[PDB]
């Protein structure tokens, strides 16, 4: 499956896409403003992420840092990213279908959309200004909005027992990003597509 990221901020970021242990493609590169990178992902991808970095200084070698995102320290990535992460998230050829969604479990740091390229299903989107809007004692120093859960390392907010309600920070989530997961066990967003779908990813749509 071929994934389309698209960098439409008006700063660079460093796009990343893992299945957590394992790169995806290259597993990360450089996104200028306006850059377009096209990565394959093996059909039958489990678990797959894609997200955007801020804020990265890297040596020859690819190593160095990012201020959100930040996997390990490598350009390419190979595992998941460290929060505030706004997540376009993938599970393809499962049982003959795609399944897409976006999640703000592990925070937001960049708006994105997250669509298919080809026919059969809708996309979704988190485009809201979630940094500027977000509440005191979630906002994360380094850059970006965290999750309760990164914060306050809670049973209630991490949903550790599998038992966990909405809360007053995961409904924050929720009010500025409907179509987005604010918790481990929201009402689900995800679309499900045709097995084999092609897909967009688009930082800052709007």
């Amino acid at each position: 499956a071929t994934f389309e990221i698209v960098n439409r901020c008006s700063y660079t970021v460093w796009a990343a896409a893992s299945k957590g242990d394992a790169a995806l493609d290259a597993g990360g590169r450089q996104l200028n403003s306006g850059e377009s990178w096209t990565i394959n992902v093996e059909p039958g991808t489990n678990g797959g992420k894609i997200w955007a970095r801020t804020d990265c200084y890297f040596d020859d070698s690819g190593s160095g840092i990012c201020k959100t995102g930040d996997c390990g320290g490598l350009l390419r990535c190979k595992r998941f990213g460290r929060p505030p992460t706004t997540l376009a998230e993938f599970s393809l050829n499962q049982y003959g279908k795609d399944y897409i969604d976006i999640s703000n479990i592990k925070g937001f740091n960049v708006p994105m959309n997250f669509s298919p390229t080809t026919r059969g299903c809708r996309g979704v989107r988190c485009a809201a200004d979630i940094v500027g809007q977000c509440p005191a004692k979630l906002k994360a120093p380094g850059g970006g909005c965290n999750d309760a859960c990164t914060v306050f390392q809670t049973s209630e907010y991490c949903c550790t027992t599998g038992k966990c309600g909405p809360t007053e920070y995961s409904r924050f989530f929720k009010r500025l990003c409907p179509d987005a997961f604010s918790y481990v066990l929201d009402k689900p967003t995800t679309v499900t597509c045709p097995g084999s779908s092609n897909y967009r990813v688009t930082f800052c749509p709007t």
